[PDB]
């Protein structure tokens, strides 16, 4: 599975989509994921949460007209979700956060 910062980042700028081991929160819930039980690995073996829109409410990521942000979980294997996320834009800027969206740094 591809779920590292560098692996997913180089996958996106290239194929312009997430690798196939990713599903959105919606898909996950429908399959039986209950966040409070940390059961993702049991109901969707080998998948990670990713692809949902990221608001960028706190305006910490650079905006521009027509630019939308999306997020994906990084380094996930099982249990409860961790605090690592990749943030990617419609024009393919890539940022990372390891502190639950508090701070961000550019990686592509």
């Amino acid at each position: 599975v591809i779920n590292t910062f560098d692996g997913v980042a180089d996958y996106l700028q290239t194929y312009h989509k997430l690798p196939d081991n990713y599903i959105t929160k919606s898909e996950a819930q429908a399959l039986g994921w209950v966040a409070s039980k940390g059961n993702l690995a049991d109901v969707a073996p080998g998948k990670s949460i990713g692809g949902d829109i990221f608001s960028n409410r706190e305006g910490k990521l650079p905006g521009k007209s027509g630019r939308t942000w999306r997020e994906a979980d990084i380094n996930y294997t099982s249990g409860f979700r961790n605090s690592d996320r990749i943030l990617y834009s419609s024009d393919w800027l890539i940022y990372k956060t390891t502190d639950h969206y508090q701070t961000f740094t550019k990686i592509r």
